[PDB]
């Protein structure tokens, strides 16, 4: 599946090179710019536990997911991964627990030591 393909082919985009955040570009975006810290970012996404036991989508509200990059409004893996994306890009991310919810998890929704997968479309970003 998509998650295994990321395990096998996915670029390690962590600073520490600990394979905590693996990325595949699935559709190339436009222009050179990628968002900066503080930028307002607009995305569509689908997400799941790698266990496929819980599945979440912005599509479920028909409306984009909006957050400020690098403020830790989202898990660390997103601040890291969406920062590498161009406008219009779709990427797959596979995420170890250290860059998601950790040993504590986020129960009852997310268990301890959970690996997460997302598909993310970067719709737009705009400055603070
Ligand atoms: C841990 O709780 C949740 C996890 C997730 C979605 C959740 C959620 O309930 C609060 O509700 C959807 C609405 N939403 C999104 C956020 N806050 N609420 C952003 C901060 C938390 O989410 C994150 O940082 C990441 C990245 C941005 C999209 C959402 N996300 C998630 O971790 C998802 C998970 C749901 C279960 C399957 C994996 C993804």
């Amino acid at each position: 599946g998509a998650p295994a393909t990321v395990t096998e082919q996915g670029e390690d985009i962590t600073s520490k090179k600990d394979r905590g955040v693996l990325k595949i570009v699935k559709r190339v975006g436009n222009g050179e710019e990628t968002p900066m810290i503080g930028d307002k970012v607009y995305v569509h996404y689908k997400g799941k536990l790698s266990n496929g036991k819980k599945f979440d989508s912005s599509h479920d509200r028909n409306e984009p997911f909006v957050f400020s990059l690098g403020k830790g409004q989202v898990i660390k893996a997103w601040d890291i991964g969406v920062a590498t994306m161009k406008k219009g890009e779709i990427a797959h991310l596979l995420i170890k627990p250290e860059y998601a919810y950790g040993s504590a998890g986020s129960l009852p929704k997310i268990p301890s030591n959970a690996t997460l997968f997302f598909e993310i479309e970067l719709l737009d970003f705009k400055g603070e």
